This record gives C-alpha cells, sequence and structure tokens, in this order.
C-alpha cells in the first residue's frame, strides 16, 4: 500500500472526515473500524478524538487498500495518517471504535487494527469499560 497526500476540508464524526483528495472534496470513511454515531455513547468523545487528531496534523495522508476505493455512498475507504500516525488504529488503540466491516481485499491491516483493540479491551478504556 501505498501512502497518498490531502489535505483536511472539515472533521466530519469519528470515523468520516472532509479531505482534499487530488483536488477534489471527498468525504472519507475510515476503513475496518466503527466509531459510534455522535448521538450514541462515546461518539462525541470518538468525533472529537478523530478532529483533534487531523486538526492538529501538519501533513494528512490517506492510503487506499487493494479493494475498492469508493463505498456505495461515494466514500473514499481508506486509512487516514495524521504525521505519520493511522487514525484508524489510534482509534482502536483507544477503545473509541471497533473493528468492524472487514470485507476481503481491504483488509491489509486488520490484525494491526485487532492487535491495538485487544490492549484497549484489556486495558478496559472507553468502549470497554
Ligand atoms: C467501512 C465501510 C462501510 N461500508 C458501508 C457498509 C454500511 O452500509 P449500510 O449503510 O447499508 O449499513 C455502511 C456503514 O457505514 P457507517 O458506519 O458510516 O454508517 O457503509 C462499506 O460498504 N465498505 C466499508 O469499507
Ligand atoms: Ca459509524
Amino acid at each position: 500500500l501505498h501512502k497518498e497526500p490531502a489535505t483536511l476540508i472539515k472533521a466530519i464524526d469519528g470515523d468520516t472526515v472532509k479531505l482534499m483528495y487530488k483536488g477534489q472534496p471527498m468525504t472519507f470513511r475510515l476503513l475496518l473500524v466503527d466509531t459510534p454515531e455522535f448521538n450514541e455513547k462515546y461518539g462525541p468523545e470518538a468525533s472529537a478524538f478523530d478532529k483533534k487528531m487531523v486538526e492538529n496534523a501538519k501533513k494528512i495522508e490517506v492510503e487506499f487498500d487493494k479493494g475498492q476505493r469508493t463505498d456505495k455512498y461515494g466514500r473514499g475507504l481508506a486509512y487516514i495518517y495524521a504525521d505519520g500516525k493511522m487514525v484508524n488504529e489510534a482509534l482502536e488503540r483507544q477503545g473509541l471504535a471497533k473493528v468492524a466491516y472487514v470485507y476481503k481485499g481491504n483488509n491489509t491491516h486488520e490484525q494491526l487494527l485487532r492487535k491495538a483493540e485487544a490492549q484497549a479491551k484489556k486495558e478496559k478504556l472507553n468502549i470497554w469499560s
């Protein structure tokens, strides 16, 4: 997999973010994770966490997996990095998302994320508290 540049347009919620990619505005949906909706428990904390990560970053990158790059809603599907740190993994490690939506062919970082979730679970963080 390869990292490609993008710039933040705006935070949306725990697992979606508006980025300019190849000069076009797009909503990105983070691969392999599920954050609570804003209206659900830990939703606001997940939204805030993703926001801080992407707003504080000097450099946002997107990394598509090997499979589909857009979902049925036109959202880009990617791993998103903030100064080289993966947002998807960071949410997992903090107990602010669950590994989910693991579809064959777009699951390169599955075990990395499951490992983070396990440590969050062990630590009883947030969703696992
Ligand atoms: C993460 C992800 C979600 N989706 C779709 C499946 C779900 O369809 P349904 O809307 O029919 O449930 C939806 C979940 O996204 P959200 O969690 O953002 O709602 O997005 C993909 O198709 N591929 C993906 O990789
Ligand atoms: Ca969600």
